[PDB]
């Protein structure tokens, strides 16, 4: 269909045991010839009838056998209402579950799309810094032709700094990568814990005052006391197996009533809050993105005071500086730790590892 | 204090690093003699008497003087104001994050105490369900001294079936405990993320353009042009260093603004869904310790309608098959799993564990 779930999560939304029927079979209800009864048209007329305000026989037994029937009735009409109850609440939950999800990741992906788009964008905060403030960083005497050779020496610092730039750029993508698996890693386990939650919490009325009763009724009158074959007074078998079967009615809307009112409070009370922290998941991810773009900020301003303070102070040293500084700080960037300005100064003082081995 | 933060969230908290501040030192752009400059009485109110409204001479180098003090004293206190801006921001946020703390472990401990007052009450439902329909499950025949050894029976396999909930008692209480020991360490990794949120996004306005044109106006005109002694427009000076503070104080305030403004605008954002995932820690705590009663409710329903049956059934064997059905399942209570109905009936068909091996 249109399910985006993957493939562990269908999983656990396919899955039906945890919400648990605790009702009594009918084996442990009926005979097996009861439960194998499906009455005949005239048979069900006749318990109808039963409801009926009328004056009963001092020994109906016509009569008497449609109230044994109904009780039978009775019994497997309420097993499989109790059945359709819990498979009816399975199927909603599952339908909220399912609809949730794809809600989510649907959203998760208009996400997506838009920190890649920021992610895509590179870096020119070094370079505009460097362009705008330059001209105060010349020296004092501002010879004719000897600015012109100590523009050249900054743009070899300002092209180096941007190799930093270059490696800001693959760290923020491999950093908004991990962000997305984080953030639909976290969806799947809210919708996992959602659709537990709700089954979880399920908890019903027990019914087994009124099938233990209306069981015990029919054990009595059919075997033990034989009561439609026997004068007994009609009326009050009617009015003890109609007692009965409403009793059998009560616990039904009972446990109905609670499916349908206090129970699905419950799933509201969670769905709600289980929409509210996926919210969160989506605003956590993007202030997630944001603080990695500060960090990159950072380290361009600190490299940005650090080319433009020794452009002036030790311009002859100025690029090899520069060098040495970005790659030995470069290691730091894919760390993911920040870049001090300090760590900038105590780096330009070491040789690079690329020119002590000589691979460059 | 009143704080109630653990080891590891005070130290998180205590920690000033993240919060970095990238502006131009004063080494970078005074002289030593002028970072130690402190000047007299005289010499301040001669600065601030350039911006009243005059004519100047074409050369007055006492005021030309002020002029070259006032950009000295301008940068001095630019640089006070960025770090108290910055020291600043620090303190809000952890008088922020410290407040959340303790309102949050607060209502913890609101919910902790609420928690256990609920798992403290011992499991009635098994003994109350048998109590209410035992009737309905007496043989047919009904002999006067009959029901009476049937009750005894009864009662062999009630009391076997409390052990069930003794085992219930003590699993509901360690999963509690397990419960609020993930509430706080959930609330902790909240309060920890919370802060460093906030510090990992402060990106203020960078101040370079500024700092550096006052600085090289001074390096200018103090030794390379010595324009306070030779014949230049005093009146020049004193806008050019009249705009070159104001240059500082539009700077300054555009960074303050930042932190008033825009800077807090996202720390209440991240301290809004912080407050919104705590209230879902507490939701989300009493939900998980709502399930696990349900898991327990199920075993004593499934518990009762086995003795129940039996009882009718096999009232000889049924004594024997509650103990063993205790025992054998008692594990996958402990284990924190389901006890099935199914569960109970295969395992009453095996002997227990203590009787094989004579423990009892």
């Amino acid at each position: 269909p249109g399910d985006r779930c993957p493939r562990h999560v269908a999983r656990i939304i396919a899955e039906n045991d945890p919400p648990i029927r605790c009702d009594l079979t009918l084996q442990e209800l009926l005979s097996e010839v009861q439960v194998d009864f499906e009455p005949s048209a005239s048979e069900v007329v006749a318990m109808e009838g039963l409801m009926d305000e009328q004056h009963f026989i001092p020994h109906d037994p016509h009569s008497k056998k449609a109230a044994v029937q109904s009780l039978v009735i009775a019994i497997k009409t309420a097993d499989l209402l109790l059945q359709m109850i819990h498979e009816n609440v399975k199927r909603d939950i599952r339908t909220t579950c399912i609809q949730m999800a794809n809600e989510s990741y649907a959203r998760a992906d208009i996400v997506r799309d838009s920190l890649i788009a920021a992610s895509q964008g590179k870096y020119t905060a070094l370079g505009k810094i460097v362009f705008h403030s330059y001209t105060n960083f010349m020296p004092v005497n501002a010879n004719e032709s000897e600015k012109r050779a100590w523009m050249e020496m900054l743009g070899e610092c300002t092209s180096h700094g941007n190799k930093l730039c270059e490696m800001a750029n693959a760290q923020v993508e491999q950093e908004t990568r991990d962000i997305i698996n984080i953030m639909f890693k976290n969806i799947d386990d809210v919708v996992t814990q959602t659709t537990r939650a709700m089954r979880g919490v399920f908890d019903p009325p027990d019914t087994v005052k009124a099938l233990s009763a209306a069981a015990q009724l029919i054990r009595v009158w059919e075997h033990d006391n034989v009561i439609n074959d026997q004068s007994v007074s009609t009326s009050s078998v009617v009015t003890a197996a109609l007692e009965a079967n409403e009793n059998l009615a009560k616990a039904l809307r009972d446990v109905s009533g609670y499916a349908e009112v206090q129970f699905n409070r419950l799933c509201l009370s969670i769905l709600t809050s289980a929409k509210e922290r996926i919210d969160i998941i989506y605003h956590s991810a993007r202030s997630q993105h944001l603080a990695c773009n500060v960090r990159m900020n950072v380290a361009q301003q600190n490299l940005a005071t650090f080319i433009l303070t020794n452009a002036r102070e030790r311009p002859n040293d100025a690029v090899i500086r520069t060098r040495r500084a970005v790659a030995n700080t470069g290691i730091l960037l894919f760390t993911g730790q920040h870049i001090t300005r300090d760590a900038l100064d105590k780096a330009a003082e070491s040789k690079s590892v690329e020119e002590i081995v000589g691979m460059s």
